[PDB]
């Protein structure tokens, strides 16, 4: 995260970390809880990894100094890749993580609430990004879950930000025009949280964007509302 602060333990509950351990463990990307087995995800993460059984989810986490060999974490049983997803640019850049035991809530790990068919016309001014993600260009993977305040940016508005891509309605955009606050890399994968009528809703996964926080290149985020028959199709098969 680019210009964030650090996060208080317990304030982002829903939001996870993924770790791979191939070659060497790893975070990998960041992820929402949104079911007792349930994370959702950005597809793009998952270049590469041929199998979930190098997977290790880690919820109730402030800081990644918290991850050791003896810490608990969460299996993942399978990997859903929207069949649609060729890259993140393009869209559909969402994926479910069916954990191989069941989440217990609690203040330090707990569901993130997806937008209702009647959100789709809500605004939403009071909207977060979090993650563990680089806080510039060449960095690392910070220690503390960072936090960052990001206005929503309307799809006119992120179409002539991003001449020669195509941003349908299936993705949302969010940044300062001046640049500033955005995600970075080590991001992807996470929620953009926005609280509306006093309940957070997970409004966008981090995806991608032209470089990090720069002037007049928002973040480009999945929009969740457009995939909430998807998310349910999978995670409520009969
Ligand atoms: C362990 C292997 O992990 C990996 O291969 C990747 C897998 C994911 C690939 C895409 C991902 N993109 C974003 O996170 C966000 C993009 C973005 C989003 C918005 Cl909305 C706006 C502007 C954006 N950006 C524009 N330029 N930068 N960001 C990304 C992540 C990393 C590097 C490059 N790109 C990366 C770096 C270090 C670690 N771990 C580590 O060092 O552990 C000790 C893990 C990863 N993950």
């Amino acid at each position: 995260i680019v210009g964030g602060t650090a996060s208080v333990r317990g304030e982002w509950p829903w939001q996870v970390t993924l770790h791979t351990t191939s070659p060497t463990q790893r975070h990998l990307c960041g992820g929402s809880i949104i079911g007792n087995q349930w994370i959702l995800t950005a597809a793009h993460c998952f270049y590469g990894v041929e199998s979930p059984k190098i997977l290790r989810v880690y919820s109730g986490i402030l800081n990644q100094s918290e991850i050791k060999e003896d810490t608990s974490f969460f299996g993942v049983q399978e990997i859903i890749i929207h069949d649609q997803y060729k890259m993140a640019e393009s869209g559909y850049d969402i994926a479910l993580l069916k954990l191989e035991t069941t989440v217990g809530y609690g203040d330090s790990q707990r569901p993130i609430c997806l937008p209702s068919k009647g959100d789709r016309n809500v605004i939403y001014t009071d909207c977060w990004v979090t993650g563990w993600g680089y806080r510039k260009l060449r960095d690392k993977i910070q220690n503390t879950l960072q936090k960052a305040k990001i206005p929503l940016v309307t799809n006119e508005e992120c179409q002539k930000r991003y001449r020669g891509h195509k941003i349908t309605h299936k993705m949302i955009c969010a940044g300062y025009r001046e640049g500033g606050k955005d995600a970075c890399k080590g991001d992807s994968g996470g929620p953009l949280s926005c609280k509306h009528n006093e309940v957070w809703h997970l409004v966008g996964i981090t995806s991608w964007g032209e470089g990090c926080a720069q002037r007049e290149r928002p973040g480009v985020y999945t929009n969740v509302v457009e995939y909430v028959d998807w998310i349910l199709e999978k995670t409520q098969a009969v």
